[PDB]
């Protein structure tokens, strides 16, 4: 149900370009119906890819029937498959089969939230940057990924497993997190053949321009990780507002992608975008820019992030959040699939 076919995306048997979204907080919901609500009005708008968290790690279990899913600890870690703790995302799981949609599901942060590669540093000793060589953080992690990858490796909602959310090595040899990534999808593919493997790295580090996007400073080359044999398509993440530069950065940023993407005969995937002003015109510029790369290298785009209204009430509003029935999703959903439907085929 969902592959790769040169440089592009093949969902349902359908060969073309994508539209889809980030909603991090879908997987840790303990409401069923919040789940089916929210993926029924993601698969009405015509969105078929989802991008959620699959980790939720803490150094101390939290209080009450709070959701986590991997507890960190120099000794005696443990991972909750309990009622609020795997059994969330396999919910999840089911009712994306049900509703049509396909998950990427990300393993582990490199940021804080959820735990992240600091849960693990704090059990574990060192760095961040050392994470990827902690031997002790490395096992734990691969014992995660088993964990969660053998409970679905039968699942046709799996679009595709997801090494971290945008990993980092600040200062650090790129061969750091291209050697990591490497021995981590050699991994994840002895566990699950079939579905799609991809990094989740923001793509800093490529041919361009000179700035600090396109830095090695950060620890990733675009161009190298995409030789990974086992990694299956580029992703890359765009925030000009974070990264001081302009939004009309953005379809460059974008070409600049498609580009190694198509040189590496592999389709790439602007996995998060945002921008906090004058959204409409900004982003809607962007998604421009990627649908017209769609036979180039670009198969399809996810904003960050959903936002909708659950029993708990509205979801949050972190400046990014585009809520469904919006005017603002209006112009980035509504009006951005119908311009996918026009396409050439």
């Amino acid at each position: 149900s969902a592959k790769v076919s040169g440089t592009r995306f093949v969902i349902d048997g359908k060969t073309g370009y994508f539209a889809g979204t980030n909603s991090y907080w879908i997987g840790f919901l303990t409401n069923n119906r919040d789940v089916d609500t929210t993926l029924d009005h993601i698969a009405s708008s015509g969105l078929k890819i989802l991008r959620v968290w699959g980790f939720n790690d803490v150094n101390n279990q939290p209080s009450g029937n709070t959701v986590w899913f991997q507890r960190l600890a120099s000794s005696g870690s443990q991972i909750n498959t309990g009622p609020n703790g795997l059994q969330r995302l396999d919910y999840l799981v089911r009712s994306a089969e049900t509703r049509g949609i396909k998950l990427i599901i990300a393993l582990v942060n490199y940021w804080d939230d959820f735990g992240g590669m600091k849960a693990y540093v704090n059990a574990f000793g060192g760095t961040k940057e050392s994470w990827y060589t902690n031997a002790r953080a490395q096992e734990q992690y691969k014992r995660y990924i088993q964990a969660v990858v053998s409970r679905y490796v039968n699942s046709p909602a799996i679009f595709a497993w997801e090494l971290a959310n945008e990993p980092r090595c600040k200062g650090c040899n790129t061969n750091v997190i291209f050697n990591w990534a490497t021995q981590i999808s050699d991994y994840i593919r002895s566990l699950d053949k079939d579905h799609l493997i991809t990094l989740g790295d923001e793509g800093f580090g490529l041919p361009g321009q000179t700035t600090y996007p396109y830095q090695y400073g950060e620890g990733t080359d675009f161009v190298k990780n995409l030789q990974i044999k086992n990694l299956d398509f580029g992703t890359f993440h765009m925030y000009p507002g974070h990264w001081g530069v302009p939004t009309s950065f953005g379809p460059g940023w974008i070409k600049d992608h498609a580009a190694a993407c198509r040189a590496a005969g592999k389709p790439c995937l602007l996995e998060e975008y945002g921008y906090e002003s004058d959204r409409c015109n900004v982003q809607k510029g962007w998604q421009q820019a990627s649908r017209e790369l769609s036979r180039d290298g670009m198969s399809g785009d996810l904003f960050w992030q959903w936002g909708d209204q659950l029993s708990t009430g509205q979801t949050h509003n972190d400046g990014f959040t585009i809520y469904y029935g919006s005017s603002l999703a209006t112009c980035l959903v509504t009006d951005h699939v119908r311009a996918i439907n026009a396409l050439p085929a």
